């Protein structure tokens, strides 16, 4: 409808795939080459389905900060025959608060979904499903099951992936430029 939705659609149409694990279907953001992100609670194994194609996982790494605290981001390298558009230049370098964000989701269940979630708070610490978690972003939208892995964008920036909510608020793990250096 507007500049926020335009940037969100541009990311979804070229840099997402449908990832299926034993824990369900997730929006999965491709970042560069064969390197993608997904919430750690997807429990990525040796094999993953990508747009319903059986795919070998060449590497998977569940990120923690230097306090040794969960970040809820798993970086995956896929045995895929095609590279993602490189979108690393849209990633923020620092932790920050943001205005006017969109959460975008694409699964079997929720195709072509875009949610104007509004202002994003640098919330920091969250006990997420019983696990202490750092670098959390919060938005006052009642997000629901099926939205995990959804991409959080502003005009110009890809800032996070949806990892959970409490019925009134939704929570995203930050994406930072430094996670994806060469």
């Amino acid at each position: 409808m507007g500049p926020g939705f335009d940037f969100a659609q541009a990311i979804m149409k070229k840099n997402t795939v449908i990832a299926r694990t034993e824990k369900g279907e997730f929006t999965m953001l491709g970042v560069y080459d064969r390197v993608a992100v997904i919430p750690t609670h997807a429990s990525v194994g040796e094999i993953i389905y990508i747009n319903d194609v059986e795919t070998r996982v060449l590497d998977a790494c569940a990120l923690r900060d230097l306090t040794d605290t969960n970040l809820e981001i798993t970086i995956v390298k896929l045995d895929r025959n095609q590279k993602f558009r490189d979108i690393r230049h849209f990633l923020p370098r620092c932790e920050d608060d943001y205005n006017d964000a969109v959460l975008s989701v694409h699964t079997s269940k929720f195709p072509n979904m875009y949610i104007p979630v509004g202002q994003v708070t640098n919330y920091g610490f969250l006990n997420l499903g019983g696990t202490p978690t750092h670098r959390i972003l919060m938005y006052n939208f009642p997000t629901r099951a099926g939205q995990c892995g959804g991409v959080v964008t502003t005009t110009g920036k890809v800032i996070g992936i949806h990892v959970g909510g409490n019925g009134a608020q939704g929570f995203a793990a930050m994406l930072l430029h430094s996670y994806f250096t060469d």
